[PDB]
């Protein structure tokens, strides 16, 4: 089997991407944030505290003839950005782009933090990291990908995120028309439950490539590119007037600037992030100070190749017995 679904930016900044997902019988379609940095499929639901729902589409398990309460199971997750959610668990039929998994754990939110409530466009998350990170207790549950894997034509999924445009998540096949050149594969460590890999270095603009190992995670659920402070300083030093603002919470730059590109290495290959991808717009409405898309990971404990990086590439999440990542230009 295979599946193929379009993923759409939630706003004009590509702050996140939503992908329609069919849950239950008859289908209830929710727009989920596919997150290769976590491993829970959770949804706003008829069980979510009413005051914490503001415009989201909800899953109502009582209206699904295939929903079953997973007795005794609860979940609770906190994300790196400080947001969180928790609740109970159903199993139900879940389909993405024509690929169907029966008996998928669908984690129904009883509580969500304010940032989820405040984002009407995201109806939940679909985790695509390794199932070892799944938070369901007392019996940990598998991700959609892990459940689907054996049925897929090839045990892979691909992320092809658009810049200011829709893109595609494919399951079970590699669309050889979706990228240019070749896909360079690189080793993955699953020890922390992430798609963790080591970039071979970077360049800023037309500058020389610096060969240096940068260990980080491929995370579709993180907006920005978080890298070591040395790398980030080298980037922003090329932008007149850019500075790190403690009050704003990162590097800002004059909105009048034209940003340089940023290149990262994948083995001997190079992925170029155009400068425009690094502009996250005014820090507040009407400001001429703009927020940068490359930020320091210093306070995080891990480097994160988020959407800013991934959307410059066609990315293969190879879930073979020994997982690997592939990157191609596009
Ligand atoms: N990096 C995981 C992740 C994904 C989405 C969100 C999110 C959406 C709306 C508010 O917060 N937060 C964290």
């Amino acid at each position: 089997s295979t599946g193929s679904a379009t993923t759409t930016p939630i706003d004009s900044l590509d702050d996140a991407y939503i992908t329609p997902v069919q849950i239950g019988t008859p289908a209830q379609t929710l727009n989920l944030d596919f997150d290769t940095g976590s491993s829970d499929l959770w949804v706003f639901s008829s069980e979510t505290t009413a005051s914490e729902v503001d415009g989201q589409t909800i899953y109502t398990p009582s209206k699904s003839t295939t929903a079953k309460l997973l007795s005794g199971a609860t979940w609770s997750i906190s994300y790196g950005d400080g947001s969180s959610s928790s609740g109970d668990v159903y199993t139900d039929t879940v389909s993405v782009g024509g690929l169907t998994v029966t008996g998928q754990a669908v984690e129904s939110a009883k509580k969500v933090s304010s940032s989820f409530t405040e984002d009407s466009t995201i109806d939940g998350l679909l985790g695509l990291a390794f199932s070892t990170l799944n938070t369901v207790s007392p019996t940990q549950q598998k991700t959609f990908f892990d459940n689907a894997k054996a049925s897929l034509d090839s045990p892979v999924f691909t992320a092809d995120l658009g810049y200011h445009a829709p893109g595609t998540y494919n399951f079970g096949f590699i669309d050889t028309t979706a990228y240019t050149g070749s896909i360079t594969y690189t080793a993955v460590s699953t020890k922390q439950g992430f798609w963790e890999w080591t970039s071979t270095g970077y360049a800023v603009g037309s500058g020389t490539f610096k060969s240096t190992s940068i260990d980080g995670i491929a995370d579709t659920g993180t907006t920005l590119l978080y890298l070591p402070a040395t790398v980030v300083s080298a980037y922003w030093a090329q932008v007149s007037g850019a500075k790190s603002s403690s009050s704003v919470g990162g590097y800002v730059f004059p909105c009048s600037a034209t940003l340089p590109s940023f290149t990262f290495g994948v083995g001997s290959a190079r992925i170029v992030i155009p400068g425009d991808y690094i502009d996250f717009g005014p820090i507040s409405t009407g400001s001429s100070s703009c927020f940068g898309g490359i930020q320091s990971s210093a306070g995080i404990g891990i480097n994160i190749f988020g959407d800013v990086a991934l959307k410059a590439a066609f990315v293969v999440f190879n879930g073979a017995t020994t997982p690997t990542l592939g990157f191609a230009s596009k």
